[PDB]
């Protein structure tokens, strides 16, 4: 075992469990009385008034639960432990992937203790229904799943095992983050699951246990209309729409355009109409003077369009993009929706700059706190801020 | 022969360290009575008197003689946390056989640290230590519940089919089998009880945890409080306690200020003056308490369906049922933020917190029957920009009902007289003038006090409104006036949102579009000049 540290000055998180389901509880003591079973968790009194939260969910179509818990209060409180171990460098290959498999390897931690005086951290309870018995309380004697330092302390072992792999097909990129192996490789896709299946057995071998495609992914630009006739309404809304673009294009001049009946056509005057071409061109080429500082946090801010389509944007400072894309799924859900766009949201970061962003959801937080559960198939959990102020932003993207 | 749970301090801290007020004889022969049998019983030791801390002991009648107390005020700021809802009447399901045992104050049973005895001596102005739980430490509850779970897990095992509750000194028994068989099935769990030093003392009607059992019903032991001119301290520590316990059961209580009161004095001495005003609200509180509850016992082969109704200007119902007139539980919501929302958001919104108290009550959410009618539901959850969601629901057809009063148009509407709107306003004397601009050149400006730019953003609308007909166009340079307004509210603190509201009823097709600010768009221009 190794020892594990908390920051100067920061005490284990102490955050209450929300209401769970009669049948997530009932599949979770399940699975919790196993594990104890097996020596993976043990019970505790209330000496320890620690606690995080926990939810058992769905990954696949496989009918088996699996829990989850909530480890942003402690992985934010145990931040220092990862600045002893840094990953250097990051793959900057699997940006350029065609083809990257997730594969999950939660299971690799059940077999490497933690360090004692840190076990007391990781506790959680699976409350009963109406509060009739209290609550049974669990401590992690196993490296939790969720937490940062649970692959800082497999990163070593783990390597060791990819060691052969790495030695005898380079151009595979493999990359992992808190439970998820990421192996990519710009190969037909007949043989890219070929290499798939071979890995899996490879890790299966010692012990360990839709398609996701970079090269597609693309950035979508912000077009404008150009109708036949347009009225005097059309350039009002226009000019409401273009001033807002300066923030982000700085090339943009439109005092022709406001040069200035809202039942008729105006046709537009001919400097302007080059003017407004001029900048037609500059809006439609990549953003310019923008790049990364990975000394500062990721903001992902999602924007809801209204029609079974959403629109967001991945940005480390105001007014300056990262990434810019669109999520559509043709009258269904609505909760859904958010989740499943949250969740490619943050597979799409964790390739391109790994790590998960923080969210600025469109929904209020009582109603995310009681079905975002529901419909969540992913081991990490974001950190999310609620959004209470409706933009132009919504208007302005699509 | 019971293990006892290690408990510690908190960092940091060496107390605690009070000098007890020294009492008089006559009682002071109370507290060594008490002392000698309780000591004979095992549970309090006279240590060494290397010890060097002391708590105060007071004597009390125990009604409205000489019942011992000590005062752990001190001592619980030190005490490391514990791990600290309620079981509401609704979701006891129908068990044909019921008991309700209580322990014979079997925190004299559970062993408290023999390390931690240090930390509560007993002094008779003699020391003395506490050796199990004290009567009165508020962390004595969470290692009572513990023990109790501890020792009742292998009888609960060895009868899956019992139930067994225990919130604080009750243990609500309950199983289908006949009472013949039951009563012997209960002379096990005593004998059972008995075995690890519990001790167990020595009917249609039911008190368990203050809820009255009944065979098909229940309801609430009606809860009133002591009444005198000027009431004992700690007492009052107490009667919050219990208006506290009530607010779980009944809605409507604040002791906030009564609370504040008791924090801030921490003297018994001076006779402790009561404030007239939050004793008032007690007082009303408390009439409304005079309220018989009632609910019927939760079958989980029976799906929930509950029913919202609104009653107006932001009260509503919250009856709970699986049969028609039985409820299973009722409630009222009223707004929250108090300023700006619309009657659809508040559905949405009671929705949540009705499913909310679902799953914590009964854990699977329920079906609602939501009053609104399927198109406007449609239409707002369509249009309006943020995530929302109801689970299943069908309407119920009422006579007041739920909808949105008006719409703001999406195309500009031909012939309608376009008017052009704008504000400003100043800081040193508010003096900020309002407006519109027409098609026509119609205007007028009228001079307004505590001018405010956001005010003024909305009087430049209501202004034109006002002197507009049915079909109209109005271009605001306010993005924060769009947003108050095409939020489609229905109530507000302003009686200026409110006339526009009522202004806007009236008319038939309105749009509102916006403009960037201090630009020339060729309208405003009129009076671009009227502030600088």
């Amino acid at each position: 075992t190794v020892p594990v540290k908390l920051k100067p000055g920061m005490d284990g998180p102490k955050v209450k469990q929300w209401p769970l389901t009669e049948e997530k509880i009932k599949a979770l003591v399940e699975i919790c009385t196993e594990m104890e079973k097996e020596g993976k968790i043990s019970k505790i009194g209330p000496e320890n008034p620690y606690n995080t939260p926990v939810f058992a969910i769905k990954k696949k179509d496989s009918t088996k639960w699996r829990k989850l818990v909530d480890f942003r209060e402690l992985n934010k409180r145990t931040q220092d432990f990862w600045e002893v171990q840094l990953g250097i460098p990051h793959p900057a290959g699997l940006k350029k992937k065609k083809s990257v498999t997730v594969l999950d390897v939660g299971d690799a931690y059940f077999s490497v203790p933690l360090d004692e005086d840190f076990r007391k951290y990781t506790a959680f309870t699976i409350p009963s229904i109406n509060n009739e018995t209290p609550g049974i309380r669990y401590q992690y004697n196993v490296l939790p799943q969720g937490w940062k330092g649970s692959p800082a302390i497999f990163q070593s072992s783990m390597t060791k095992i990819l060691e052969p792999f790495k030695k005898q097909n380079p151009d595979i990129v493999i990359y992992q983050y808190m439970d998820d192996l990421y192996v990519g490789s710009d190969l037909e896709i007949g043989q890219h699951r070929t290499k798939i299946e071979e890995l899996r057995q490879h890790l299966l071998r010692w012990g360990l246990t839709y398609e996701l495609h970079p090269d597609k992914w693309t950035v979508q630009p912000i077009v404008l209309p150009e109708k036949d006739s347009w009225t005097v309404n059309d350039i009002q809304k226009l000019v409401g729409k273009l001033n807002w673009a300066s923030q982000i294009y700085p090339g943009i001049k439109v005092r022709q355009l406001c040069k200035l009946a809202l039942t008729e056509v105006i046709p537009l005057t001919e400097e302007a109409e080059l003017e407004l071409a001029e900048n037609r061109e500059i809006l439609k080429e990549p953003v310019h003077g923008v790049y990364y500082d990975p000394s500062k946090d990721l903001i992902a801010e999602i924007q809801k369009q209204g029609q079974g389509q959403w629109t967001y944007q991945i940005y480390q400072e105001p007014f300056k993009n990262l990434k810019t894309g669109k999520y559509a799924r043709m009258h269904t859900n609505d909760v859904k929706q958010l989740t499943e766009a949250v969740q490619k949201i943050t597979t799409e970061s964790i390739v391109i700059w790994g790590k998960t962003p923080k969210f600025k959801l469109p929904i209020q937080k009582e109603t995310w706190e009681t079905w975002w559960t529901e419909y969540w198939q992913a081991t990490w959990i974001p950190e999310w801020e609620f959004v209470n102020t409706p933009p132009l932003v919504k208007l302005w993207y699509q």
